[PDB]
């Protein structure tokens, strides 16, 4: 048969060649791949779906498809026998899955800690909100408690994580809804007053650093690799950057205590690619076909020995798990048990977001989280 594929240029690597390569070798799919420049790809990916003459499979950015209505354009792929294989399904909002991912998530947001400090000052793995406050108790008994990096987007990370456990997956879907189309009334966001509260307690508490929130990845690396901080909230890809810079380094990772269910769910970025099925194609079959051969543990296997980043796929022997990560892929990744963060949406970015900025509202006196709420609701307006 024939297959025809529409691809990012930048995204056409060594692997999806190789993977292409081997589909039309052993599977008899001569596969014709047509790469488009990045900054113009959804632009001209709109404009052949438009027109009807798009590829029978074509890349898409997880999971929003760049506003595309998916049940005009693509093959509801939610049926395929390989879906139960995904770590971690994406899904629209109706929970259906339009392509097969490259990766389950780009960035998966936990408590990274240093373990020999914590093993010197007699410090345990914070399983609790409580426990939490405790170690960094500690830590200023005897190096900055809890470690933030800048980001370009609102509100930071670490509430980010937070709102989005509270909310759940359709809640914070919802937020970033009325955010966007400028509906929301903050004042009406009471579910949000408790962890609004617990960033104001790490402030008054100094387990944060209101001066230090501006600080560069490099310099959280260069603080972490010496010593300097117990623990680090943030992306994987900064704890795996501070092991790339000091491999010996002893590093644990947790669930962030911020939230009473905080321990239900991890959050992140699964901004992912993936590769749809045009609906209008007169190949349809041939193309879900295809995506599950692609799908098979040997395709992944193969693929991942080129891919960079976390494993789509159960048992992606070729994908290499951080040893940090190790406890939490097992007890949430691999179990699909991670949404994605209200700030990791492109709405979120400031390039302005649709988040308020909320760390920039807690000065000398503090104000309460009911105040907060206020102060955003004034900026709206
Ligand atoms: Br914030
Ligand atoms: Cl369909
Ligand atoms: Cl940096």
């Amino acid at each position: 048969v024939r297959l025809s594929v529409l691809i990012r240029e930048k995204h056409y690597s060594s692997g999806l060649q190789n993977v292409f390569t081997k589909l039309e070798l052993e599977e008899g799919i001569a596969v014709t791949v047509e790469t488009i420049q990045d900054d113009q790809y959804p632009t001209v990916l709109h404009a052949r779906l438009a027109d009807g003459t798009a590829p029978d499979v074509v890349e898409v950015s997880l999971p929003s498809l760049h506003a595309l209505d998916p049940y005009l354009y693509f093959v509801d792929l939610s049926k395929e026998a390989w879906i139960p294989d995904l770590l971690i399904p994406p899904t629209d909002p109706y929970g259906k899955t339009f392509a097969l991912p490259l990766n389950c998530a780009v960035s998966i947001n936990a408590l990274f800690y240093n373990k020999d400090l914590f093993d010197r000052y007699g410090i345990s793995e914070p399983k609790s909100w409580n426990e939490l406050l405790e170690s960094c108790a500690l830590i200023v008994k005897s190096i900055v408690p809890l470690a933030l990096s800048t980001t370009e987007s609102f509100p930071h990370t670490l509430l980010a994580d937070a709102i989005t456990k509270v909310l759940g997956e359709q809640g914070a879907r919802d937020l970033v809804k009325r955010a966007t189309d400028d509906s929301i009334d903050w004042t009406h966001e009471r579910a949000l007053y408790p962890v609004l509260g617990a960033y104001l307690e790490l402030f008054k508490r100094g387990y944060v650093n209101k001066h230090h929130r501006t600080a560069r990845v490099r310099e959280i690396i260069h603080d972490f690799t010496r010593d300097r901080i117990a623990m680090y909230f943030g992306s994987h890809l900064v704890a795996d950057a501070i092991i790339k810079e000091r491999p010996g380094i002893n590093l644990g990772a947790c669930v962030l205590p911020i939230t009473e269910n905080a321990q239900d769910v991890l959050t992140g970025s699964l901004e992912v690619q993936g590769l749809a099925v045009h609906k209008k194609s007169a190949r349809v079959a041939t193309a879900c076909r295809a995506l599950s051969v692609l799908a098979s543990a040997a395709y992944q296997n193969s693929f991942f020995e080129e891919h960079k980043g976390l494993p789509a796929f159960r048992n992606t022997t070729s994908a290499v798990i951080p040893a940090c990560l190790s406890a939490l892929f097992k007890s949430h990744i691999e179990k699909g048990k991670v949404i994605q963060a209200i700030d990791a949406y492109a709405q979120a970015q400031n390039t302005a977001s649709v988040f308020p900025d909320f760390a920039a509202y807690v000065t000398d006196p503090a104000p309460t989280a009911h105040t907060m709420l206020h102060r955003a609701q004034t900026e709206a307006r």
